[PDB]
């Protein structure tokens, strides 16, 4: 899996785990082995959520299938946790973009895993 | 809905008002409540359009419904007027990915929005 | 076609001329005008992959066609040469998105592509 967090909340606000917290808990919530998640955390963005520049997050998380109505209720309220504990985001200024991935549309060390 | 512009335009050239402005002009366009209506801008990026490095700008507008052929180029001649006027950008300079989520695939504060 | 690279290496390490190149490459490998690639790369990211911090890369390649199974492999291989040889990133820490789009949800001089 994949999974993107853009933020205005800046980079000293950021614990420095907050990456490998990210890649240990979406292993365990997808059942992915942590070898294959790849994390990308960006902050000190110029962004608004309702209007508003209180702290908010919009992300993204792709994978390989383990993506589903249950799935995904479940993992927003992983992601939803870990951001409101760690970067003091409120639940209700976060978005997550959930995107079941076909193989052959993912490339990875000069192929695809079709 | 969310709205995402990335430029190589400078953060001073973008307007104070222009999330705002963005936010309010995306609550018409797409009759979708401003609170839930989130926008990120994101200046002073390494881009190049056509191999040139004019000021130019990649987009993506993600809505739960309200994309499709005719709602798509009102939307393209609302948001290149907006980057043209705002930030100086040649509208044959802009590209605006659309994205039509199932509500299923949106998270939000702990659940999802299906 | 637009091709977004976002990675951890610094921006000192991309060397010049690189989005030139990406753009002559993808035009080659597409078969689509220069003149409609767009190419945006993002050092200095907070990243990891497989829970390490070493260079990697998080990339999309969104296309109107020209997506498969057979084209993406091929792009793969590209992609992931010139990352390796121009950037020093390992292929097996590049993940690559393709998207194959809708004309009608890619917009672009104040209306959309059909
Ligand atoms: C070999 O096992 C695996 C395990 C996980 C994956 N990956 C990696 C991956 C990369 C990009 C992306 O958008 C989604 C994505 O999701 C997966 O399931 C791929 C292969
Ligand atoms: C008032 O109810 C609403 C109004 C708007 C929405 N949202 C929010 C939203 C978030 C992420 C995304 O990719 C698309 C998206 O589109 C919507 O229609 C959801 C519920
Ligand atoms: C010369 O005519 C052309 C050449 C290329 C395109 N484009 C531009 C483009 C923009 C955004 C996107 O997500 C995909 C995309 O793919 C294309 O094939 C469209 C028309």
């Amino acid at each position: 899996p994949m999974f993107i967090v853009n933020t205005n909340v800046p980079r000293a606000s950021v614990p420095d785990g907050f990456l490998s917290e990210l890649t240990q808990q979406l292993a365990q919530a997808t059942g992915k082995p942590p070898q294959y998640i790849a994390v990308h955390v960006v902050p000190d963005q110029l962004m608004a959520f309702g209007g508003s520049s209180e702290p908010c997050a919009l992300c993204s998380l792709h994978s390989i299938g383990k993506i589903g109505g249950a799935q995904n209720r479940s993992y927003s309220k992983l992601l939803c946790g870990l951001l409101a504990e760690r970067l003091r985001i409120s639940p209700d200024r976060v978005y997550i973009n959930y995107y079941d991935m076909n193989a052959a549309n993912v490339g990875w060390n000069n192929s695809t895993f079709a």
